[PDB]
Formats: C-alpha cells, sequence, structure tokens
DNA sequence: GTAATT
DNA sequence: AATTAC
C-alpha cells in the first residue's frame, strides 16, 4: 500500500489519502473491485473506498 | 449474496 | 458492518 489515492471521506471532503491496507475483493466468477483501507484525517475514523481497477497491489 | 479485510 | 457491482 504506496501511491496515494483521491478518495472521497466519510467527513465529506476530496482527498489524497495513501491507504493502510489494499486488496483485491472479488467473487468466484466475477470481476470484483480493489478495496482500499484509509483514516479519515478529519476524524481518524477507519473507512474503505474503491480503488482505480489498475491500483497496484 | 459474494469476495477479503479488519 | 463496511467497501463495489454484478
Amino acid at each position: 500500500g504506496k501511491k496515494p489515492v483521491k478518495v472521497k471521506t466519510p467527513a465529506g471532503k476530496e482527498a489524497e489519502l495513501v491507504p493502510e491496507k489494499v486488496w483485491a475483493l472479488a467473487p468466484k466468477g466475477r470481476k470484483g473491485v480493489k478495496i482500499g483501507l484509509f483514516k479519515d484525517p478529519e476524524t481518524g475514523k477507519y473507512f474503505r473506498h474503491k480503488l482505480p481497477d489498475d491500483y497496484p497491489i
């Protein structure tokens, strides 16, 4: 989990954050998505957010 | 619901 | 429970 991602925080804001952890979330038979774990700087809360389909895992 | 992750 | 989207 290295390169920053443009994400929409729960607080409301657009923000360029670096995920703590990234991984692929896909069922058998389907493409699924890539997901990042992030900490909202506005609140310290944790939240998850889709990554672009070519974000490196 | 399913997939992983925490 | 949440993430996405099929």
